[PDB]
């Protein structure tokens, strides 16, 4: 496998069992790493998971938790270093997102996208990085953004919000702890192949339009952020350390004014 | 009277709602939206007295104002700020969220509780404002006007501040989505990013004359900002002066987001 | 009486000063009661109008031919407006050229055209009007003309946006350098504004609408509002922003695809 | 022979064109795509002997290289040296634009001439470069990656070097424009921005005991980063592992664009 350094390091992943998160575990997997998968509710879907992880050459538990809820993601932490004796890259992947005009949309479902989003990762970023201060481990955090911590998205004021709260959460942890070598990064996908796209590629116009504005013509598969993932994770990274490294085929670069336009 | 000319004339007898306003940044606001014969709604937590000095100066500049009681983290309380300014004056034309707390914590030991306080306050409040106005521009064909009280930590990052920090790159993306989605309404939203500004927030800090020298070695301009050099900002941004202009955060930080360790080609 | 009484009798240059925003800019100032120096490239009788325009507005204005590509020009600009109006308060760079041509087929004699225009031309006036602000103890006024191509990639503009990306930093790079002697330094960044730049673009009526489309606000600036922000930044009211670069755009470096929830 | 395992399969036997090849950044990236097996194509300005001996390290990491002097400044030898790569090596897979200059001038007494020298040698060479590649993937059908080393100062401002900052941030839109234009192509275009590493271009200044350490304070991570740092950074954004990545800057800088002085709590 291409990381030998990343054999035998455990890594935690919040909504590891679907989508990009998977892909994620999946790969660290193929990494010979000791996966941690996170879920909410559908544990038949994590143990498919946990299954891949280990087909794919690693191992790999399943703990529940809501990432909103703080005693969920102590013990979500704390179960990675009880299972497997210690932590090394902590991946905040869970996210939600729905469509709402903005004058419209009600607090609760604001909170919910925040608490998820931003807090969730939040909690996580604290916990990994308590355990590596603690215990002089130069740790890993990967929190997962989003392009919308970047390109504003009407209809989506909540998760937009949430995503440009990450960046300077992630860039003011990377930098607080920088000189303890712990590393802390940001993903941000472009429009990927995974769950939260499922009705929207579903109808032929939509997808079409989607695809239409991403400069390099596809939708990309999860698989190629959980590359990335893989590389921050890794020592080829180390000196790379509160970045957001965005895998978008060229999403914030801005789709209309390709050809001259403007 | 009408005794001085006043810069923005667009700007008299427009509806200003100001969160925090009986207080450093938010008082320089609301007494220069005064200063443009604004009428002026000045909110505030619990310091009545305080906010009561500030409507007067208000006043006594050349505006009208009036106080209202209200936690910007409740709900409620922003809807009744609202609802009482369009009650009082009739409309509502300019929604400036202000209000904002800040404390400096380890992040590795920073507690939900502190986190979602800040959050909560900085951020969400701003979003509950700002939605509440875009409403009512919205439902009566109004070309209003939003400005949100950012920090230069929408780009700087904050050690020992992540929650103020990531509630201000919040506001950022919220800011940036609500000028994209109402652009089309003619509805601006904009924020503006103070340095260090001579205010309460920064007492504590700046009563201490070694540390008052260190946060002076950060700004390239030498000196900690006056808070009417922010409402100065405000008043532009309010104003049919910056007519084409949607979605910026306006830096007013004496050159701080430039990188002050990197002067004299140091690095 | 007028809107910022210290623009009052301020020596302000402008490149490209006699047509588009460039001119926008110097009626403005004439507005403030400025003392304006219309900086032309060839255009004489433009340049005439221009300053009639000025005066009108209630300012005082001169006209002064150059190059901005010849350091010669520039040096010779910023010395006549010092010896005709006594000194200098605001330099504003504003001259600048674009073409669309594939990257990949672009000539270097192009790509340095509009690099030596619209980046080496702005770093001369500003490094000649820093120097005399220096030299003098005076706490002048930069502001540099860029575009939301400074942040928008702009394909088939390869060279223009290259020249805006690099006056970007040069302003940045100017403004901390020269922030403790009280010298501002900012970039002005305008959406599709209604200029002879635009002009055979905005008579063909589908490249109007399109450009149209992927303005958030609806509609094509006009050089007045980009005028307002100059003045605003010459003015004591932005005594405390430097280096900054105030988007005029509609709301266009916001990503106008992505209205509606679209992607 | 393939007697030993590298980390990116794909990049075997790939054509990487690499200016500035012979020292510094040049020549650690030279060297680790010679690691991955690649054909390596060290340009070089004038010291041939450096450059036969970065040929040798090339090849004896187990790659094959050859060496193409060349001033990037002028046309004519950035088009021989693309046309020599496919001569000698068939075709071209990866242009990596990494030539650059730097000295330390008051902006006020820059001249136009040292203000040129750096433009063209950093962003006009980093262009033709960009050029020419493109021109031939598009015109034969290839998937072609186009790599330029920018740096920190795209982004971070630098009073005395005002010509290599705007160099970085002129490459900055130039890296971000062609990645727009040919991403349909699947042509990738990315920028790497380092931050202060140990190599030729910093040597006078880390000899200098209270420099290197004045330069180590600005950076968080505590340390001036090793060539192959950036290298490793080089062979992902060329591999297949970064297909979906085009158009960004990845930063390695141990932190530096992240604001050192904002360190502690400070401001
Ligand atoms: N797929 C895309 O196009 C992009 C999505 N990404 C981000 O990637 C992340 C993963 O989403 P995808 O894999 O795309 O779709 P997904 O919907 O399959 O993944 C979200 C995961 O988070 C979990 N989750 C939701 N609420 C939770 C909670 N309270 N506690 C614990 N787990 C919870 C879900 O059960 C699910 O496993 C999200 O953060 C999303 O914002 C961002 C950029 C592009
Ligand atoms: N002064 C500075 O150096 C800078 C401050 N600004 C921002 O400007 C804003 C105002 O702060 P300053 O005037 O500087 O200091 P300040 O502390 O005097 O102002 C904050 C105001 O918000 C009010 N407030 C706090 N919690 C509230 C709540 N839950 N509901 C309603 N109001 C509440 C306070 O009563 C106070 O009037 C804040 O958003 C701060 O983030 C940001 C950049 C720099
Ligand atoms: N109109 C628009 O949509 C936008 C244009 N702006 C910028 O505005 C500036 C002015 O252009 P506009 O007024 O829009 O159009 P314009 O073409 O009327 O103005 C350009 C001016 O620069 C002058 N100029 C060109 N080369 C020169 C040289 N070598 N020496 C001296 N002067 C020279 C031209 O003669 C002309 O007066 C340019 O820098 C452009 O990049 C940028 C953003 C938006
Ligand atoms: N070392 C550092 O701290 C950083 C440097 N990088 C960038 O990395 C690049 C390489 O520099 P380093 O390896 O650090 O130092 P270096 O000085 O060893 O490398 C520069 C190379 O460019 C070549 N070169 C200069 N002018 C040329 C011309 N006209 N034609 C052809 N080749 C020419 C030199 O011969 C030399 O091999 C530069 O573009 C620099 O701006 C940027 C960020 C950090
Ligand atoms: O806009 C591109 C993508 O942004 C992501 O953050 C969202 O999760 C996707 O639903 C969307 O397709
Ligand atoms: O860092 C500069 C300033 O940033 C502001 O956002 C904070 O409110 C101040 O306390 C601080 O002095
Ligand atoms: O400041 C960080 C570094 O920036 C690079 O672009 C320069 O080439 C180095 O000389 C400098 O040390
Ligand atoms: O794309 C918006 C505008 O950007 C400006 O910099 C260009 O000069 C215009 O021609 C263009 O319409
Ligand atoms: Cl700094
Ligand atoms: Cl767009």
């Amino acid at each position: 496998h291409m990381y030998t350094d990343l054999k035998d390091k455990v890594v935690v992943i919040t909504g590891g069992s679907t989508g990009l998160g998977r892909a994620m575990a999946v790969r660290f997997g193929q990494e010979e790493a000791k996966v941690v998968i996170n879920y909410y509710n559908n544990e038949e879907e994590a143990l498919d998971a946990k299954k891949e992880v280990e087909e794919a050459g690693g191992q790999a538990i399943i703990v529940q938790g809501d990432v909103t809820k703080e005693e969920d993601v102590v013990n979500l932490v704390q179960t990675a270093i009880k299972e497997f004796g210690t932590l090394d890259v902590m991946i905040n992947n869970a996210g939600v997102e729905n469509p709402v005009p903005s004058h419209e949309l009600s607090l609760d479902n604001w909170n919910k996208v925040i608490d998820t989003n931003l807090t969730g990762a939040f909690l996580g970023s604290r916990e990994a990085i308590k355990y590596f201060v603690e215990n002089d481990i130069k740790g890993n955090v990967i929190n997962m953004s989003s392009v919308h911590e970047m390109i504003p998205w009407p209809l989506f004021v909540h998760y937009a919000a949430s995503k440009g709260g990450m960046k300077l959460m992630t860039e003011t942890l990377a930098l607080e702890y920088a000189p303890k070598g712990i590393r802390v990064n940001n993903i941000g996908p472009g429009a990927m192949n995974t769950p939260i796209n499922a009705e929207k590629f579903a109808d032929p116009v939509q997808r079409a339009d989607v695809e239409s504005m991403i400069p390099m013509g596809y939708i990309g598969k999860p698989e190629e952020v959980a590359a990335v993932a893989a590389f921050l994770a890794s020592s080829q990274a180390s000196y790379v350390t509160g970045i957001t490294l965005f895998a978008d085929g060229g999403m914030t670069k801005y789709p209309s004014f390709q050809f001259g336009r403007g």
